[PDB]
């Protein structure tokens, strides 16, 4: 067991899907995994392992923000043999042409956190995904009839930011979505020699809120999870 | 309801105790409060309201790190009428003279997060507690036979820090405990015009690499919660 | 003697009150201290030692700004045995509800200086007063019929700042008064293992720019000095 | 004509290959393009346009460093209709497992320049390539029997850096090659709404000095150009 | 009057010499100026106006550090019509061939203060003297048989710096003398459209740990003042 | 030979004039020098050596931007015995009273590059010229009856800056001309213990869209070159 995960080596697959909400991890296990078993419940941060089309897979919540996900991702890599992390999230769009319910893949992640400056001598660390994982997700999405948008996410520390003008800067530089974790996960992956990817669905536009239904949100979430799971199978071959 | 709290105004007391772990919130509700009811379960971030010696009080987890706790404390203050937040946590000591099981009260909180720089035009914002709350906690502790130490916390973004050299700097400048939230909660309290306090129990010694046992963490935790609750009653009178 | 103080060990009390203006130190000595003698005159930075109700007390100017007061407070602490510094100053208010002639006690001090970033590896050091000293001043003020406000000061490097918009930021985050020294003194106290407090009276408003009469200014100044002196006597018990 | 390019709209293809050295641009034009003509010679920064397998292609030097290449890439995009920039260069390796003469594709580029901080409100902009261009290069390389490494470059401002320790930090975080331009080109592409890619061949290891023969260097350079040109043809499909 | 200078427009000459110590201003007035009038004594910061070789000249202390001298210099320029400021100070040397008693003229001044970053949008402002004033000082020194060194000063915020390694950096980049004010004065001069110069004499060597004797201090100080005064007369022609 | 200069010790004079454009270096060699020989052609960065009134002088292009010129100036100093660098460039004015064709001499150079912060522990290094070289240029200009102003340049990393507002800040602080190299050359000179000067002629006004068209030069540029060359002869006296 590690400080935040009451499990032992072997309990996790070598790839872990991670939504922010642990209750979505439970939903993924129930909906997509065969022979699913709960393998963590410390702090309510539910984690599960089962199989998808014969492939051992785990899913576990990461909590909100770079500091939370950095803990779990580090422990998974250093103590549970995890080689790949796929964050499966929501993001808010700053570009009108990026549509509600689009799938975005963060090949890079911008941020207003200091964590990568702390790592990288106050220089600019380009927080990036693993290329093969990116391509596997693009290809899995294409096989499901989806053209994933590949580019930069922006990982914010403040959900309630006092700097609304920054969203205009994000738009100018082509940021595809705003979320709260990718850059931190990518920094951990680089620090500890593993591989990561963040996939998000566009849940809103930052500038002007758009309504969605629970059913629409569920189906779009499910599409993202299928992309993520199928991408793993492509990566295995 | 707010984006992370499915409750109505009036469901929370005007003071909320907040451990990081929502399971500890449930423990507090069951152990210390009368007639407790669950008022939030969104994302498993359990919150409860009941009474302590006749006084309405709430308790809810805040999750790990500045970004997580900043969400919850903002929503509580702006939309649930919450006037006081008392974080009840654990910390790591760096000073030789600060011992396992000591109770530390953060009158200030240092940080390596960028959030307060973002707020404060890249100058130094001294993230501070409410003074009356500090003195109420000191006095409640004294009535329970505990001499709480009052000073600076350090709120880290990385539990697993690559800049190990910073612990000796914290030690040099008298930091009493290392945790992950206080500076963020204090920044929200200043931004949105409320009052906050962080109380921690020392659960490990970073300098000498000592760790508290299970028995040990629990009994000290109970004392911290009694301090917090009794401090509210002092503040009311 | 030290580079800026031509005195010997024992010439200073273990607590030193420090206004910015050495002529105010002379006034304090003449008005409040018995058997006062001048103990420093280097650079015209007058310092005195005498007794208040039998208790040995010193008073000495600190000059204008963080670099000036950092020199004097360091030398006093390291080489003259000084345990406590109480800055006794004026400040400018940014909050309309903070009134002219109010007493402000700086439990924290924000700043636009780089000195604490230099000390603290470019992270955020919360420059704080000693809690017991704060409580002693609050209690002394209460016994003198004054309700002191306890919160953050802002210690500016530029009395003539080119950034007017920063006052709006200070107001937003609840800064009680603007002065030029507290954060520097608090940094020295932390660096060199001593205790400090800044008490200020509100001399002006950047909002409701009203001034005062000489008589009003003297009476208010003297009330502040009485609070500071009485606070020492509480700390001694 | 623009301030650094004496040419008119149409003189350049919509994709421009850019080595640092203008003499390399001449070599590329002479060796790989049919009906090549010189279209720029301002500042000796030779640029050419011809065809490759019937497809109009341009090639032009970008000079050394972010400021130099930022000028040329901006002018090409805004004034000459250029849609894609492919930098073709050399890099120094900091990882021992990255081998001499390996092909590196910079999906991201770290930097110690301030240019992207100036663009991005002092936050972290992840300077990234266009994903489709990256995949096209990977595929073109595979068709030529070369397995390209895809990951981060580091774009240095100082070829002669006084901070030797930084190469160790680059190695820790997995940087594949050190060069001087990619992060700047990627910043311009984001700013002005175009697409870019940097392909480098490993010319040496920064810490250990290794030798190559003329035939080896010629083979590897030619291989890089073939990858670049063939990647364009894939993108066109 | 201003709060810091109790004088009227006309009371100062258009050129003011400024040592840090107001008692040295008094010495200068008594020793070098004919019929000098005391024009300020607020905060003990003595200032005088008299005549030197037919020329009206003022001299006034500036106190210790950038914030102090920034107040006085701004007020002199914007409230008293002052056109030229000549700081006359002592400095510490780091270079092996800079010797005790050497005269150093600060054509530039490096600093660890934030004041010029605040002014200059967080970019690097080169804090420089007025060229003609520098040349006038070199020429005056030569006529007095003194060979002055012209180069960079370093203006420190902390006389007692916790970062001893910075002296190595100063030495590496050729800093001639370490003092506490020049960069601040030069920033004010640029902000408010006036001209300034800092002349220092080397009173201590930071590496050899030697200092000038009392007799040497007086002689070198007198020579510096003669250079300053004679430089004004050259400027007038 | 060095990595960017294929020549041997002795091939360069101990003084090198450097325009950014190597074709201007050729022009200078063929117009102003006797018995000029091309001594470098790597990357087309033409360098020449000949004599001016019997004095051995070299001239070589430095390319655009701080990173480019930093390479060449370092190599010249450390491997070719070069003692003095005179950059001879163009610049843009922000001050209305600075006119087209004015010759500007950069006693200092401000910058938005990070290179001097990297050198100088993130403090403010005042990037300055050698005083004697500045005075030699001033004196040569006077003897030639050519007007010249001495003050600060601003060395930009982005010719195409997204921050137009910074030009108003430059104007406020008295910047004489905007170019792209001086601060980098001055940093190298300090790092490697040599001497440098930048002279520029105002080619355009950033305020009054006028600048210099086809005509202006040749004669204005020629004026700057004559000043530079004659300044060397004065420095030899």
């Amino acid at each position: 067991a590690t400080p935040h995960i009451n499990a032992e080596m072997g309990d996790f697959a070598d790839v872990v899907l991670m939504p922010g909400d642990p209750l979505r991890a439970k939903y993924i296990a129930e909906t997509f995994l065969e022979d699913a078993r709960e393998v963590n419940n410390v702090r309510g941060m539910l984690g599960f392992t089962g199989t998808y089309k014969g492939r051992k897979i785990s899913v576990m919540g990461h909590g909100m923000g770079i500091p939370s996900c950095s803990i779990y991702t580090k422990e998974l890599i250093t103590d549970f043999g995890v080689k790949k992390i796929i964050r499966v999230g929501s993001c808010g769009a700053v570009l009108p042409h990026v549509k509600l319910r689009d799938v975005v893949i963060g090949m890079g992640a911008c941020t207003d956190s200091k964590v990568n400056r702390i790592r990288f001598k106050d220089h600019d660390f380009a927080a990036i995904a693993d290329f093969d994982m990116v391509r596997n997700a693009v290809d899995a999405a294409k096989a499901l009839g989806i053209d994933a948008r590949v580019g930069n996410l922006f990982s914010a520390d403040l959900f309630y930011s006092p700097d609304g003008e920054m969203f205009d800067v994000m738009e100018k530089y082509g940021i595809l979505g705003v979320e709260m974790e990718a850059a931190g996960i990518y920094g951990v992956a680089a620090e500890f020699g593993a591989k990561a990817l963040t996939i998000c669905t566009v849940s809103d536009h930052i500038r002007t809120h758009e309504q969605t239904t629970a059913a629409e949100r569920q189906t779009t979430f499910n599409d993202m999870i299928k992309i993520a799971l199928e991408s793993v199978l492509l990566g295995d071959k």
